[PDB]
């Protein structure tokens, strides 16, 4: 009932992880829910409606770069009316202390032009919404996970012309760098409705965990 | 060997189709190559080496949005050492006079801030090779398909709040709309390499298909 | 020590509490702090230092705009070795569910200053208030009973705005409240790996025309999460 | 008939080269057109209407630089009912490969004037030659064993550039040369949905110290590709 | 009346000097005007109306930074209905032959806020310096027999620049000294139909300091007070 | 010399007066310089050098827009040695108390191109007049007995505005007149160290047009040309 989704009103749960990798959405299908609903697959986007613990989750892939986040994240607000979209992902440290980690935003910051677009050329400061950070760092509390806390950064150029930036990003204790949620944030504003993301270290930009980090999302996610 | 692409150097024909969907990309895997090897399924991304009329292609996804497609393509053209990348996909009419055609892009407008940062804050203007232009224009041309030839704006939202863009495309006789070609042209000119795109009207923004246009990129390939 | 600070090192606490008005200070330091020194009157700014709860707390003016707190929140933290700022100041609302005299916590702030983009190379950053201090005023609210929204802010170089249309765009994306400061404060504390917040009391609305209490409310939430804060 | 221009309508004809030179104008005029009638002088400008090889061809200046061929193009385009415009100029060549006297004929040209982000809601505008007209400059040097090069040209508003590292840069995506004006005609000519085309010849190499033959085999290429195109 | 001032139309004088530090704007009104009043101490701006040889002047702080001294120059145009601003305070020194203590007279002054693209649809406003004043100054500073130079000045938003590259830029176009107001008080006059003006004189310097003290920097520069309102008197 | 302009060192006086119209400066060659010698005329630029009451004075086509005098202001300072540019062309009527056949001598202006942002970091460069020039443009045309306001000039890139909103902004912040040339011309002077100016006569109005004709425009405005050559005297 969208270009890119063909469910219908009704075959999301109000709370959908998210992540780029539609392979990996799959995983989780899968390897988390209980009966692993298929909802959409244009695009082979693998779309699916669940239950954790009895509550109705949904996972889907996003594809790579704001644009791509930005289509699906609006549709579901909008269309399916989801009341929450936590990206759990990867993402490339900036940080000297991150290494190979969990990190949970609290923010992106972006050299994409999408936010500017959407307010008047004035800096969004694109926000995780405070019911989910909390959500997120409480349950990595419970499961006795450390977790880092604190700002990203979403690049449009995963080969960045613009070098001199990565040291500027740990200058200014950016904690890592992905490419999706500063598009996300600032949608889920706009719906009067909510959004967070994490968040695990697959690289070093400067020189289990899938694990750790699904059983903090889903345990977060039965919270909101 | 590369973090989105596990195939390695040899394993891409010198010239790859790409299109936006990966289901697509397997359609015509599978509908056009002969002896369709599988050589990328990284994040379902659907890669193929073939041949065509004897000649090796190969298919292969990009995702949606510039970003994505900036990613594919500069390994493409970096790694695997690709000489011709052609975008074939579908795209929405400004063009009064164009309706749900074929269009070749000469050049797409933007209003990413990629090229910006590939440019020190000036006007890139993105071309398309005019090697690949003249080729698909004369294939089409053979095969007895009209084809409308001009620009194209690869927005960022495929939601756009900026309403008022779309008669303004109008107004300075833009052909149609995706989100792709304006992150692909440069990375080509980047490499030495060459690029195009064609190229399908699949709904209007103002208010078979298939086939041709992909015999018309076959066709072309073989030129080029 | 600073062309704008006579203190010297040792004269600020780890923690600083700033607002606007130099005479809001004065009234803070003479009510909330036992023993205040007078450590600061370069340009009228009134910063003292003294305690509350045998905890060490400061307090300074910034006067207004983004200009003026980066030139007072760098040598804080810089020169002074400050750990934690926290704005203590009044906004007007935006959000129609917010209303005067009602408080304010803010996430972090956007902005129409060029600023942050001369920071970080043309690039959006997020100014966000430090987490730590966001819970620890929204801790204290909790313990105090005062109710306090949380959310974004923003701080605009323009008190009176010609771009009318800004107020509401600002709405249909939930910003809460307008100042004139956080955008400048929150960036600078990242780059001096400090922290930073600021808490504010809605004197009026901008979507509609429309105290002591107030400020007195917000003034407790501040002093006691500068406590838990240390 | 425009503050530019003195003729009238039908005093230009459908085809119209400019160049930047308003004496070159005066040149071409005598030297390629048969029965030259200046139909506009204002500002020394130049522009004469005659023939070649049968078929109807004007000529005029446009002086140097996006405003200035901004002016006369859309003049051109609007009052006078122009269909194509050719630019016949000099470059200097950016491309390694690119040498003095060869000729570069411009699929499309990149800019650092303000001038396109203004008609264009600050968006990227690609300024591109219309097809046809590329086509017939190609075909006409072909036909004419003039060698070609065609490529993407770059249109400064500053010829001593104060930014120094851009002609590396260009060079480095494959620029073949700048010229001063074809940005700023292409998208005017999409506006009155009419044609634009630049040819030109090297004059001088920016990336490292470098006649008459050169600018008549350009003349000649123009002119037949206006035949052609008729 | 505004929220920023709790006078009325009336109690200000049609011509205002104005200063970041209000404690500068109090010694000028203590150092010069006959029979001070206080009309406005909001924020401790320091505002007083009095006189200077028998014309009505006023004087007031307005803070540091564009956006601060904006919100007070539209009020005072605006609500106070004041004809003239005149900015008397510190730079800023770039010139490499200009020195601490000396005097400097803004024809104009470049800046890096975003603030006069936003009220100018995203192009370059010329922040000028009113004609009258610039002259008036200079002939008030040929009278009272003091040196002054005069030229542009650059306002930033960030007194700590980590653009470091810009010094040097402003020196090959021969910027004489930065400061932090002038950029954002000269298009508000434009806007409301008054005058403005700005001198300065010079208490660090930027490519060779140099320094001052808080104290000489708030108590040392009368002259610029004196030339300010011997130019007062003229306009 | 340069690509440009094929006189030497020493061929160009000091002062130049500088117009769009090569036709007009022609005029000026002509109608007022004592034993012109045409120096330049690449590009039928028409350049001159002769003498004017005694003292050494040349002109000079610039052509139309902020690239061209850009190209020729600063081939003047740099190989030329010239020293003062003073400019003498048309505008460009905002101000509703300013007609045709008026004149008018800019202070600064503002503009629309990227060339200040470019040559400044992408930030607001004040493009200033000289003040000596205004100073003497403006005595000059107080002793001949000429009417001239003074005031704020605006560059445009584009003569055909798309952006139609902007000219009621320019007037709300008082601007004079509209040309497109000044914006470019005066950074050129500070960078050389050398001076810049202004004057021009109103050849339209653009928010109650009003017109002029081309001949009009290019031999009926003398006056200007007096002002401007009084002035150079001076300087
Ligand atoms: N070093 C790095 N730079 C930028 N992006 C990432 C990522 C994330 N993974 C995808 C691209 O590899 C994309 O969806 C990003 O969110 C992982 N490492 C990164
Ligand atoms: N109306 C329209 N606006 C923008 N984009 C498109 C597209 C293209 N299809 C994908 C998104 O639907 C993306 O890869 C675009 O290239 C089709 N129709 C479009
Ligand atoms: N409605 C409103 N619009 C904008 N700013 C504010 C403020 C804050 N108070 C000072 C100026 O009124 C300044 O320091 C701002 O932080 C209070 N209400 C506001
Ligand atoms: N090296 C070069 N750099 C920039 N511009 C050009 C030109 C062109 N000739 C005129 C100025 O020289 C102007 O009209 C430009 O189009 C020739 N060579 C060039
Ligand atoms: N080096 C310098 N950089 C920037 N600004 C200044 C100033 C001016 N004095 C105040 C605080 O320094 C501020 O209001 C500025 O107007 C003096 N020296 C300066
Ligand atoms: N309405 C108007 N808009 C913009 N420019 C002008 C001019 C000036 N005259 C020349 C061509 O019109 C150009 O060189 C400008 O300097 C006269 N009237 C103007």
């Amino acid at each position: 009932a969208t270009p890119h989704n063909s469910a219908q009103v009704g075959d999301f749960a109000e709370t959908v992880l998210m992540c780029g990798d539609p392979l990996r959405a799959k995983l989780i299908a899968e390897t988390y829910l209980e009966n692993p609903k298929l909802v959409n697959n244009v695009r082979g986007i693998q779309g699916y409606t669940g239950t954790y613990k009895g509550k109705p989750i949904s996972v889907m892939g996003h594809g790579m770069g704001l644009p791509s986040i930005c289509i699906y994240a609006e549709e579901l607000y909008s269309t399916y009316k989801v009341k929450t979209i936590i990206r759990v992902g990867t993402c490339g440290a900036i940080d000297m202390d991150i290494h190979t980690d969990i990190v949970i935003f609290t923010s992106a910051g972006t050299n994409s032009k999408i936010n500017r677009i959407r307010f008047m050329d004035h800096d969004y400061p694109a926000t995780a919404s405070f019911d989910v950070v909390c959500a997120l760092v409480d349950a990595a509390k419970e499961l006795n996970i450390p977790a880092k806390v604190g700002k990203g950064f979403s690049t449009d150029l995963f080969y960045n012309p613009q070098t001199e930036l990565a040291q500027l990003m740990n200058k200014f204790h950016f904690l890592a760098v992905e490419m999706e949620s500063a598009g996300l944030f600032p949608i889920a504003d706009l719906y009067g409705a909510r959004a967070g993301c994490i968040c695990t270290v697959s690289d070093h930009i400067l020189h289990n965990s899938f694990q750790n980090m699904m059983k903090i999302a889903l345990e977060a996610a039965i919270k909101l």
